[PDB]
């Protein structure tokens, strides 16, 4: 079908946070594009707002079509590439340090990026992070904002309020440990989400990960009751004493704080420089054969 007068829609890729993914043809421009569907019988519209507010983030998708279609709701955005978990697992599941460190210096940015522009993610983990193809193919990107929200007033930078007793909100093998505690989520969990997805990368896997329970309830408890029953120090046991600072770093923020984002990433960037590396932008999988 052509859509929004230049694409042509192609088969199916997968699906976002409520809605089906198409590999599409900006006819006109020659370039292959993602594109969303949704029924006019909804959260494309509400994304397409916080993704055209994060309009010019490095990391941050470009939306090139909004419209209605007949009796669907498109979005256009730019194509990706392979999710960090895909290419994980492509890496028989093993991403040397400097893998590591590459990917989280521009992870910790791109959170960075996001909360300036006023919303936390809510909802960061490994396949919610993509790289990009082509000319963009170096830079890792961040999707799915159907989580995302304000924590912050855009004039009297008024944090929103502290509240408990919240559900958890996301995936909670990546969950920040207040997250359990029913703790409203700000900046501080953005943060410490990351910190487990860097450790899952070092690791294989996380402590709480493959628990046995006979009812989802129950495993979502045991989740919960492991990683807090699992000290940093046990976590990070083994790697560079950098995870470790990060992650204590981030559980000690206060709710409505401001992380230090330079010194977290100078904490990485330090380390990367003593091992001897540079930033070229040469992943683990760059190199398979
Ligand atoms: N841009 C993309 N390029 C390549 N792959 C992509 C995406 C998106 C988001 O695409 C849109 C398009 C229009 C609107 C919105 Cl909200 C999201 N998701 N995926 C994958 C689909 C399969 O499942 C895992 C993720």
């Amino acid at each position: 079908l052509r859509v929004g007068n230049r694409y042509r829609l192609g088969r199916k890729i997968g699906s976002g946070s409520f809605g089906d993914i198409y590999l599409g043809t900006d006819i006109a421009a020659g370039e292959e594009v993602a594109i969303k569907l949704e029924c006019v019988k909804p959260q494309l519209h509400i994304e397409s707002k916080i993704y055209k507010m994060m309009q010019g983030g490095v990391g941050i998708p470009t939306i090139r079509w909004c419209g209605a279609e007949g009796d669907y709701n498109v979005m256009v955005m730019e194509l990706l590439g392979p999710s960090l978990e895909d290419l994980f697992n492509f890496c028989s599941r093993k991403f040397s340090l400097k893998t590591v460190l590459l990917l989280a210096d521009q992870m910790i940015s791109r959170i960075e990026y996001i909360h300036s522009k006023n919303f936390i993610h809510r909802d960061v983990k490994p396949d919610n992070f993509l790289m990009g193809l082509g000319k963009k193919g170096n830079l890792v990107y961040i999707i799915d904002f159907g989580l995302a929200k304000k924590y912050r007033d855009a004039r009297t930078h008024q944090h929103i309020p502290y509240r408990e007793n919240k559900n958890l909100t996301g995936t909670a093998r990546y969950a920040s440990i207040n997250t359990h505690l029913g703790i409203e989520q700000s900046r501080r969990d953005d943060l410490e989400s990351l910190g487990y997805v860097l450790m899952y990368f070092n690791l294989g896997s996380l402590p709480w990960q493959g628990l046995k329970a006979a009812t989802k309830r129950q495993k979502y408890e045991r989740i919960s009751e492991k990683k807090m029953s699992t000290p940093i120090e046990v976590l990070c046991k083994g790697y560079p004493s950098e995870f470790a600072t990060y992650l204590n770093f981030c559980r000690s923020l206060r709710f409505d704080d401001k992380p230090d984002y330079s010194y977290l990433r100078q904490l990485f960037r330090n380390l990367f420089h003593r091992q001897g590396f540079s930033y070229d932008y040469v992943f683990d999988w760059n190199m398979l054969k």
